[PDB]
DNA sequence: CCGACCGCGCATCAGC
DNA sequence: GCTGATGCGC
DNA sequence: GTCGG
């Protein structure tokens, strides 16, 4: 891509931000100056150029100026250097260690994947299946098994009620060629935003994935959010396909447009357009769209019959997934 | 200069 | 047990 | 770290 150097260099610095300094402003700053090079139609050839981007500002300037000229940038060679900053940076790559469990674990010394096997008594539950998953989990998974996915889940959400819709969202629905991992929204016409006519709809769901071996495990399970691991099948003398994180979340039907946006994602488009949304007065969730007060207090939500009324309400032109790629 | 930074589900824990 | 803060995740 | 006011 035409900025590489230049957006890898900002994410490294982003991630260090928030997993080692605990600054998630600083974390999000960073995120939001690579995204926006990242779109930027040129090779970039100075941090002038760079800084009349929105985000980008003076000291990121500075240092796209000395990766320019260096290829490098020192502030990070010292990062990487550093044994306890590349520690936590690493912990933080299993599922369920954040940066304050990774800092913790690195004062009782545990600070390598070898350490962390030894020692799966002081793991809660999340930590020890992201551990168990740890190399599956870090690759990516081709758009043709997320097809694949994609049937089985339909398919026997089918089985259980007909009257289900499960949509796929995240990178896939955005049409990548390959996602980190898989996103089911889920609705059913017993749970609106005025009742909840029936229980035990997501488990129901979870239950029947469970029963033909695709989901494995969980990792997080409440009445509309589960987060845990699935696996496609393989065929006779075939090597298993690795393990795959699922997230499913149920959305009341009549809030479909709202949950649609919000799990089509990008994070950091959601992020800008929220962003965007509160200085038009527009709070955004994955609910509803509601109108700040003179006081700052949400109003009463405002309607919603496709994803496009939610780009209107704010004033932007209408972006097709595939374009919500920040 | 300085306030504000997107919004929320589930797990865990301290205080009562 | 409950509630509110915090951690971690989407 | 960056931005709007
Ligand atoms: N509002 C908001 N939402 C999200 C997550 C949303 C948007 C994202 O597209 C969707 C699924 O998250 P996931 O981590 O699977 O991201 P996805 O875009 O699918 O990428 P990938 O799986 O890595 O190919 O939930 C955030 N997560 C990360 O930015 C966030 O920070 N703010
Ligand atoms: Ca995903
Ligand atoms: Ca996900
Ligand atoms: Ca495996
Ligand atoms: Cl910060
Ligand atoms: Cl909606
Ligand atoms: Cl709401
Ligand atoms: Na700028
Ligand atoms: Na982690
Ligand atoms: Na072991
Ligand atoms: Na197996």
């Amino acid at each position: 891509t035409l900025n590489g150097g230049i957006t890898d260099m900002l994410t490294e610095l982003a991630n260090f931000e928030k997993n080692v300094s605990q600054a998630i402003h600083k974390y999000n700053a960073y995120r939001k100056a690579a995204s926006v090079i990242a779109k930027y139609p040129h090779k970039i050839k100075s941090g002038a150029e760079a800084k009349k981007l929105p985000g980008v500002g003076t000291k990121i300037a500075e240092k796209i100026d000395e990766f320019l000229a260096t290829g490098k940038l020192r502030k990070l060679e010292k990062i990487r250097q550093d044994d306890t900053s590349s520690s936590i940076n690493f912990l933080t790559r299993v599922s369920g260690i954040g940066p304050s469990a990774a800092r913790k674990f690195v004062d009782e010394g545990i600070k390598t994947l070898e350490d962390l096997r030894k020692n799966e008594d002081k793991l809660n539950h999340h930590q020890r299946i992201g551990l168990k998953y740890f190399g599956d989990f870090e690759k990516r998974i081709p758009r043709e098994e997320m097809l694949q996915m994609q049937d089985i889940v339909l398919n026997e959400v089918k089985k259980v009620d007909s009257e289900y819709i499960a949509t796929v969202c995240g990178s896939f629905r955005r049409g990548a060629e390959s996602s980190g991992d898989m996103d089911v929204l889920l609705t059913h016409p017993s749970f609106t935003s005025e009742s909840t006519k029936q229980p035990k709809l997501l488990h129901q769901v979870v239950e029947q994935l469970q029963k033909v071996h695709f989901i494995t495990d969980t990792l997080s399970k409440g009445e509309t959010k589960f987060m845990g691991v699935c696996q496609l099948p393989s065929k006779n003398d075939e090597k298993e396909y690795p393990h795959r994180r699922i997230d499913i979340r149920l959305i009341p039907k009549d809030q479909y447009y709202c949950g649609v946006l919000y799990f089509t994602g990008s994070g950091i488009f959601n992020k800008n357009m929220r962003a965007h949304a509160l200085e038009k007065g527009f709070t955004i969730n994955e609910y509803t769209i509601r109108p700040l007060g003179v006081t700052g207090v949400a109003g009463e939500p405002l309607p919603v019959d496709s994803e496009k009324d939610i780009f209107d309400y704010i004033q932007w032109k209408y972006r097709e997934p595939k374009d919500r790629s920040e």
